[PDB]
This record gives C-alpha cells, sequence and structure tokens, in this order.
C-alpha cells in the first residue's frame, strides 16, 4: 500500500509551515509514505498535486495545511468546488468565485475514516475534532482535486485533509493566538495514516 | 412575486431567537413576505419546512437562523449533505453522521445571489461577510432542505441561508461574547430580500 502525504510551504507572513516538518518526519520513519510538499499558488499547486497523484498512483492521499489560529487538529470532511482566496497566493494571485473543476459536484465528502481518526487521536491525548469547512483558498482547493480525482480515476482510494495549529515557536510574538507541539501533531497525523491504512486494508480482506 | 423567510424558535439554552423578531418584522413591512417559524426538531423541522414549501410554492426563499457567538451576519454558500448535532434538538433528539436526503448531492450551493448581497449589506454599515459553513445542525438542515426542494420540485426558484449574531439583550451575562442590534439584523435581512428579489427579475428579462 503507497500513502501520499502532501504539505505546503510558508505563507501569508508566517516564515514557516510545520506540515513541511510532519511530511518530513513521517515519510522518514514510515516506508510506504511518499511525502511532497505543495506551493501555496493555485497554479502551480494544481500542476504539482495532479502529477504527483498520477506518478504515484497512491491507494490513500492525506493532505495536510495549517491553520492558524484554530487550536485543535481538524480532520476535514467537506471539500467544496469553490476557490475564494481572501488574501493572495504567493504568486500574487487572488481567484474569487471559480470552480475547483468546471461542471464538478458542489461538494466531495473527505472519504478516510473521519469520525473514527478523531477519535483515536482523542485516546492519544490529542485535541482533535471534525471540521466542515477547509476554508476556500489552497488548502480546500488540494482536498477538492485529491477527492475530484479519486471519484473520476480510481486513486487514491480514498483521500482526506488534516489541519494542524501553529505550533509553539511560530507564536512567540502573537497574542492570544493558539498553539500545539510539533510532536503532538506528528501523532496526530501519524495515528490518521494508521487509522486510513487499516480501515483500507480490512476492506480488501472480505 | 412570492418570498418565504423562515427562522427559528428558541434553543440550546436562550429563551430568544431574534430570527422570529426578524420574521415578524418584515412580515409585516413587505407583503410578499410570508413568515414562518421552524421548530428546532429535526423530525419536526423538515415536516414543517416542506409543508409550507408545498403550501406557498414561494419564488424565493431565505431560511433564518442565529449563530451563537458570530460577530457579523453571514450569508451562507454551502448547505451541506449531513446531520451531526453538537447538541440535542428540543426534541431530545441527537443524530450523527446521518445524511439529510438519502442520495442527494454531498452540497447544494446557495442560488441567493451571496456576495451581492454581501456587499451591499456593508454598503449600509452592515457587519456581513461569506460563510461556507451553516453548521451540521438545525441550521443547515433547513438550507439544505430548502434547496433540495428548489433543484427537484422547481420551488423556491433561488434560496439561501442566513445566520445572525445574538442581539445585545441575549448577553447581558455572557461574558466576550459579540452581538448585533435588531434594527441592523432586520436591516441586512430585508437588503438580502431586496436584492434576491433584483436579481431573480433580471435574470427573467430580455
Amino acid at each position: 500500500m503507497k500513502i501520499l502525504l502532501t504539505g505546503f510551504e510558508p505563507f501569508g507572513g508566517d516564515d514557516k509551515n510545520p506540515t513541511m516538518d510532519i511530511v518530513e518526519a513521517l515519510s522518514e520513519r514510515i516506508p510506504e509514505v511518499v511525502g511532497e510538499i505543495l506551493p501555496v499558488s493555485f497554479k502551480r499547486a494544481r500542476e504539482k498535486l495532479l502529477k504527483v497523484l498520477d506518478d504515484v498512483r497512491p491507494d490513500i492521499t492525506i493532505n495536510l495545511g495549517l491553520a492558524p489560529g484554530r487550536t485543535h487538529i481538524s480532520v476535514e470532511r467537506v471539500a467544496v468546488n469553490m476557490i475564494d482566496a481572501r488574501i493572495p497566493d504567493n504568486d500574487g494571485e487572488q481567484p474569487k468565485d471559480e470552480p475547483i473543476v468546471e461542471g464538478g459536484p458542489a461538494a466531495y465528502f473527505a472519504t478516510i475514516p473521519t469520525r473514527e481518526i478523531v477519535e483515536e487521536m482523542k485516546k492519544n491525548g490529542i485535541p482533535a475534532v471534525l471540521s466542515y469547512t477547509a476554508g476556500t483558498y489552497l488548502c480546500n482547493f488540494a482536498m477538492y482535486l485529491t477527492l475530484h480525482t479519486s471519484a473520476t480515476k480510481g486513486y487514491p482510494k480514498i483521500a482526506g485533509f488534516i489541519h494542524v495549529p501553529y505550533t509553539p515557536d511560530q507564536v512567540l510574538e502573537k497574542k492570544n493566538t493558539p498553539s500545539m507541539s510539533l510532536d503532538l501533531e506528528i501523532k496526530g497525523v501519524e495515528i490518521a495514516i494508521r487509522v486510513a491504512q487499516s480501515a483500507l486494508h480490512s476492506s480488501q480482506l472480505r
């Protein structure tokens, strides 16, 4: 089984994006994991994401993103067919009210076992919650494209998106801004991978 | 031209729901507006909502709801086919991971001119913003059923959901809880009605 784990480069004024640290950490420890960091660019991310999906043909894909300001790890359930950039991307583009895929469904539900993943994280002492909006920026963009490729091409078999809070080192000068240790974030994503992996495996042994 | 405006009864501990005041105020002021207050009950709200839609055959339906804690009026763009009650309804029912309509689309986009409505509210000094999650409780439930009825039965022609903050009288004992005057909320919803009305009329010209 091959597992694609994607992350994103820094953006919006912050010099770091912890998803890069997570992807690097887990790809190094879990051999079945293939890591790819996407640029915060609608144009370039679309090309890069679709290319890796095609080249790797992963069985499972879990997209990662940083959610500045969130307090818990968020396991996304809904990807919407909409681009509405409240801020420009790293290339300066700021598209609004444009579909991600012309004629595609208004939304796609995540296919990895989202609730099971959230409960497993909590059992391990990790603050986690289900989320019904992944935003309408690059994160939602990657989530939708991944689920759309699954629905139309058959790969990955299942997929989802996980948002993580700022790590402590990112909020030293940010008042009233929540954070979560990198170690907990890595553990949470590791749990997400394993739970999705187990779920898919058992559905293939029937 | 028939416009259906729906609201909700009090719930979750609060003894008042400002949408009732809004619906009453606008129905008395605008002849083409028919008002209906839905119970905060998945079972009874489905019954009541579908019945009123059938009896009224509105051309436009704008569902209203109270969003405790929000700072601005929220013009919803996405209704999801999911019931995930984080708290029970007034009937003690707390369904989770159940579709609203079996086989229905994962989501329905609001069809009233959402961005135009938000911008017109702002032009009139009313804090308003687009929202991509109406929650997964009774509000999203009504939003989805309304848009689903539009898509499958033809009425209403266009629809959407608008969430309003608590009114000041509701947060006197609530710490760090935002509110908005009833007068502004009524004005905002009136604007939504007029803008939607104008858009529908213009789309039927030439």
